[PDB]
């Protein structure tokens, strides 16, 4: 750490403690995150080390990554705010319509990014989204769910965000896809519109049955397999889909229609990246600036 001039704390990660720190050397200042050892994994050694290869305009470059007595740090590059800061301060008014677009788009592009590259993120939220002034939003910690392995009970006890978990992680599914990105940023989409969480699920049962009595109990019609899946149980409450207007008013049609095409409950039918940025409402895609108070 003496390689750093007053390293500060600024929140605490799924990993760990998370730093904003001056290079005494290049004077460069960075994010700098200890993550929760056995020695460290050799194994998710490599595997971390290769997303420092991942470069990408919306994608939170990884600079560096640092072993040393069991310890593990990732050094990443700084931004200034993240968009669950952004949506609480941006929550009289609402994000413009215009900027929600914006930050959709670019979101897509990082998510098209590292699927192109089986790069999976498998925890996105509001909290791993950030900004800068000239209206740019990134993804952060891509890659480290499958470098490292799920949440559970952190040494802080910190309670893991259920909230944007795709459906078939909640059921059991073991293999993962790039689908369970897409549900995730479905459920941001929806929040920047209407400023409040789509799915705050308080437990993984209540999670799963706030989707179901949204978008209807899933049965084998919508999701081929569904009733097979590990964790599904034929005494789940069958509840009836809702209307997609009731669900993000007041987004217009393109945007309730790309929304419905991120949460399709099966992951085969879910739109991806790559697809949803050639959707309609993207036709007038622009890149406002945001008004930032740092």
């Amino acid at each position: 750490m003496e390689n750093f001039q007053k390293v500060e704390k600024i929140g605490e990660g799924t990993y760990g403690v998370v730093y904003k720190a001056r290079n005494k050397l290049t004077g460069e200042v960075v994010a700098l995150k200890k993550i929760r050892t056995e020695g460290v994994p050799s194994t998710a050694i490599r595997e971390i080390s290769l997303l420092k290869e991942l470069n990408h305009p919306n994608i939170v470059k990884l600079l560096d990554v640092i072993h040393t007595e069991n310890k593990l740090y990732l050094v990443f590059e700084f931004l200034h705010q993240d968009l669950k800061k952004f949506m609480d301060a941006s929550a009289l008014t609402g994000i413009p319509l215009p900027l929600i677009k914006s930050y959709l788009f670019q979101l897509l592009q990082g998510l098209a990014f590292c699927h192109s590259h089986r790069v999976l993120h498998r925890d996105l939220k509001p909290q791993n989204l950030l900004i800068n002034t000239e209206g740019a939003i990134k993804l952060a910690d891509f890659g480290l769910a499958r470098a490292f392995g799920v949440p559970v009970r952190t040494y802080t006890h910190e309670v893991v965000t259920l909230w944007y978990r795709a459906p078939e992680i909640l059921l059991g599914c073991k293999y993962y896809s790039t689908a369970v990105d897409i549900w995730s940023l479905g459920c941001i989409f929806a929040e920047m519109v209407t400023r409040r969480a789509l799915f705050p699920g308080d437990s993984e049962i209540d999670q799963l049955f706030r989707i179901f009595r949204t978008l209807g109990t899933p049965d084998e019609v919508v999701w081929p397999g569904v009733t097979s899946m590990p964790d599904y149980k034929p005494s789940f409450p069958k509840w009836a889909r809702q209307d997609f207007s009731k669900v993000v008013p007041p987004l217009d049609e393109d945007g309730r229609s790309l929304l419905s095409q991120m949460l399709h409950y099966d992951p085969n039918k879910r739109i991806s990246a790559k697809a949803a940025l050639a959707h309609p409402f993207f036709q007038d895609v622009t890149k406002p600036v945001p008004h930032l108070r740092l």
